[PDB]
């Protein structure tokens, strides 16, 4: 009947059903240790045979631009972490934690020492773009500095290291954040990538560095527990390109690449509409492996993307903030509930984030 609860086989994991938690940066993980708030928050989403997507989460001190999000890649954070894959893991649920580093989108108050963020580029954001500061205030990005290739590898090196930490800590599997001008996105798209070294210039330099994060973690926890998001058609902070459709292509086809080369498929490949239909169905086509969709995404809309082939697996950002059992109301087609945006980055480990009623 309903598609969406036609079963799938994301390589090792059987899933129950094809609703997907999206990452999201919800800010509750004080000095950016995982706290029992975040525990609650995920169980009460958690469903047998489901999928879900942590917020994206550290990988190393100088990775954030958000207050309060965790990290993984202490072993304190990793023991934090055990606490709550355990409570997800108990309702028979999947969950892959989303590796992220935000780059040149972050703040003196965010980097030790108050350094300057990492970036591809020495070039700031623009000021038509402002960071969320954690009094929650509005503050100007600054000037980054660009990172020579040997510092590069150590960002890889990074990845690495929490990849493993993640499987340490119980996780099914990592998502690569290589979206929403981050940093992967801020070497990918050639409206911030002005490098004039062999990862920058032409798409195959703009796209090393992703490969050779997929390449590390995938080398680390092999394929089939990494999956790797983008978004090619975007502009949030400054990440335009040129040609997205052949940007998004070229990341696909080191993708396909990488699985040849390694014997394996990666869990998936996760994409975001454009933000500022074709493109969608372009990169999936072109990818070979599960394609989960994302944005702006309603029980019609999953329902019609599953059913068409346009994607395999459906993701759900601020549907599941209001409605933890989304899953449920989905399948029910009960009414789902309004979300509140004020309360998307607060600190509160109740109100806006698990205070959102279940059904009746
Ligand atoms: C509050 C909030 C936090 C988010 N944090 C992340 C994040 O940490 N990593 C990421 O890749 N996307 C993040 N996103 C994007 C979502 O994963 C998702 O793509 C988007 O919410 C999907 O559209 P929808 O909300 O209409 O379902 C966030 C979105 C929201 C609204």
């Amino acid at each position: 009947n309903n598609p969406l609860f036609s079963p799938y086989k994301m390589g090792k994991f059987n899933l129950s059903h094809r609703v997907v938690l999206a990452p999201m940066t919800r800010c509750r993980a004080l000095n950016n240790i995982p706290q029992a708030a975040l525990g609650e928050y995920y169980e009460q989403r958690a469903t047998a045979g489901g999928f879900l997507i942590t917020e994206g989460t550290m990988i190393s001190p100088t990775s954030a631009g958000f207050p309060h999000v965790p990290g993984i890649f202490t072993k304190e954070q990793v023991r934090e972490w055990k606490k709550i894959v355990d409570v997800v893991h108990a309702k028979g649920a999947v969950i892959f934690c989303q590796l992220w580093h935000v780059g040149r989108a972050s703040h003196e108050v965010y980097q030790p020492a108050g350094a300057a963020p990492i970036s591809s580029t020495e070039k700031p954001i623009s000021n038509r773009w402002r960071i969320l500061m954690p009094d929650g205030t509005h503050g100007i990005y600054p000037k980054p500095r660009a990172i020579g290739t040997y510092e590069i590898s150590q960002v890889v090196e990074d990845y690495r290291r929490s990849a493993l930490n993640a499987i340490e800590a119980g996780f099914d599997g990592i998502e690569i954040h290589g979206a929403h001008g981050y940093l992967i996105d801020q070497f990918l798209k050639d409206g911030i990538n002005d490098r004039t070294d062999e990862y920058g210039g032409s798409l195959a330099n703009r796209c090393k560095f992703i490969t050779q994060v997929v390449q590390a973690v995938v080398s680390a926890i092999g394929a089939d527990r990494v999956g790797v998001r983008v978004s090619p058609a975007i502009d949030h902070l400054d990440a335009m390109d040129s040609n997205p459709l052949s940007l998004g292509l070229a990341v696909v086809e080191r993708l396909n690449k990488i699985q040849l080369h390694s014997g394996s498929k990666l869990a998936y490949l996760h994409v975001t509409q454009p933000e500022y239909a074709r493109l969608m169905r372009t990169l999936r086509n072109a990818y070979q492996g599960t394609f989960i969709c994302s944005g702006g995404y309603t029980r019609e809309l999953g329902i019609e993307a599953v059913a068409q082939g346009d994607a395999d697996l459906v993701s759900y950002g601020r549907l599941f903030i209001s409605n933890p059992d989304l899953v449920m109301r989905i399948k029910l087609n009960a009414p789902l509930n309004k979300y509140n945006r004020k309360t998307f980055y607060t600190q509160d480990p109740v109100v806006g984030y698990t205070d959102y009623p279940f059904l009746q």
